[PDB]
């Protein structure tokens, strides 16, 4: 089974490159056009149009800026029927559900995608893609798609699901975490301590965070926030003290305040004596 | 050279245990008292009092609740002179600077400590301790202390420095990051997506975060926030969209709002077109 990629903007290219070395006939197409030139040299048919691209292959992997564009690009096909559309655009679950219902109604199969990886990562161990939607579909493309990422996982029948998790992981968690470290290093610099001396500990802390993440997950699946050691109250105190120390250093410490606030709410709603994982119970705006 | 540990409350014990297997004479003491019983069985002289503990050995590693207690415990020694005091209590830099100046004035040498590790971690690879203060001292105890942690680093002549970084790393960064993931997983659960499907990606994301941390660090040392790809503006948009999506799901998304706020300030102060590492320039309360 052969595949066509709509979009060559670094990712799509990487996607393509991986698929060719995996052992598959590949056909590309790009609205920017010239940017797909190199792919030919690799070993990929380029294509006049969307229409010819769609027509070339039974599996179509979209790789375009957003959903609006991908809607517009496969509007130009006339018939997309009996084809598999695999859209790896990041966006809302709503966007993914609308677009899935649309593909379904032009007699096409769908699978929504979300890519945890830098373009350069795609061949290698440091790469993961999640998919959601008709599981029948994922079953029919696993073998063809798993090769291009180290980790490839069907994460649920809701089309919007890979987008929820990509939001959660890349936004809610990842980006905030990356800001937290800015607050951190700014504090360290404001105490005229050398920021460099935070270098050797980085991997200890990320190693520690990972463990705890797994543990938080366990405690979210279970109801069990059994105290065990350091309680909500303990943490609210420690963080208040850190906030203050950060504030006195002349740092808005906004992430910390938000962390504190989250933690106090958990205590004030009477979770003060459970484990930290119980701060989850008070994150609804209510 | 031999050592005495004041405090056996899990950590101190672990500290002790490690020091004995390293090949050192060890002498313990505990105010809770009974809790030091087992250490004897390992191979450690227990001690009537602080005074006898201090007196037993030239190097004294304190391991007590806070600084107030450690002040009170070595007030009871009469003479602490020509001894090395190594205090591994977490606290403010101020607390560390007061206490260092005090030890210095009873003719004793000081080194302030901060422990990135769970008690159980102490023997093993997953362990680090930072020290700050007179570097002459650290030079005289490196060989005796490095064995008990995988990573042991003198992080500056400011006594308060190990406490600044432990605040930064464990509070500003670590704890906030652990909250961010609560916001994350709460969002995922609120879209009736299964929280379990965030398990396999965890180590990819923590692996990614580590790299970026190193990179942020590079860009903080350098002035160089050269754009290179995704700009402040790009990120402010993505995060606003994520916030909204999280909000619409009925989530206070406070960490995200704070992250957004941090990011907008950076743009409004005209960094919109540099790399994300430039959000640091706008964290002062100003």
């Amino acid at each position: 089974m052969d595949v066509s990629i709509l979009g060559t903007g670094l990712m799509g290219t990487a996607l393509a490159q991986a698929l060719i070395r995996s052992g598959t006939k590949v056909t590309v197409w790009n609205r920017t056009a010239d940017r797909a030139l190199p792919l030919a040299a690799a070993g990929a048919t380029v294509a006049e149009s969307p229409q010819s691209a769609i027509a070339a292959s039974p599996l179509i992997v979209i790789s375009l800026l957003n959903y609006e564009i991908a809607k517009d690009v496969v509007t130009e096909a006339d018939s997309i029927a009996g084809k598999i559309i695999v859209n790896t655009a990041t966006g809302t679950p709503e966007e993914a559900n609308q677009f899935a219902e649309w593909i379904a109604g032009r007699g096409a199969r769908y699978l929504d995608g979300a890519i945890a990886a830098y373009p350069e990562d795609i061949g290698t161990e440091s790469s993961g893609i999640n998919y959601s939607g008709d599981e029948d579909v994922w079953e029919d493309v696993q073998s063809l798609l798993t090769p291009i990422a180290a980790q490839s996982r069907y994460v649920g029948a809701r089309p919007g699901a890979a987008n929820v998790i990509d939001a959660a992981m890349a936004g809610a968690f990842f980006n905030v975490a990356l800001g937290a470290f800015h607050e951190a290093a700014a504090y360290v610099r404001s105490e005229d301590v050398a920021i460099a001396e935070m270098r050797h500990s980085l991997h200890l802390w990320t190693d520690k965070l990972l463990e705890l993440l797994h543990e938080a997950l366990k405690a979210f699946e279970s109801g069990e926030y059994e105290t065990d050691q350091a309680t909500l109250n303990v943490y609210a105190a420690a963080v208040e003290a850190w906030q203050q120390s950060m504030q006195r250093a002349g740092q808005r410490a906004a992430l910390m305040t938000a962390n504190l606030d989250n933690l106090q709410r958990a205590c004030a709603a009477g979770h003060g004596d459970k484990g930290i994982f119980a701060q989850i119970e008070t994150l609804s705006a209510n």
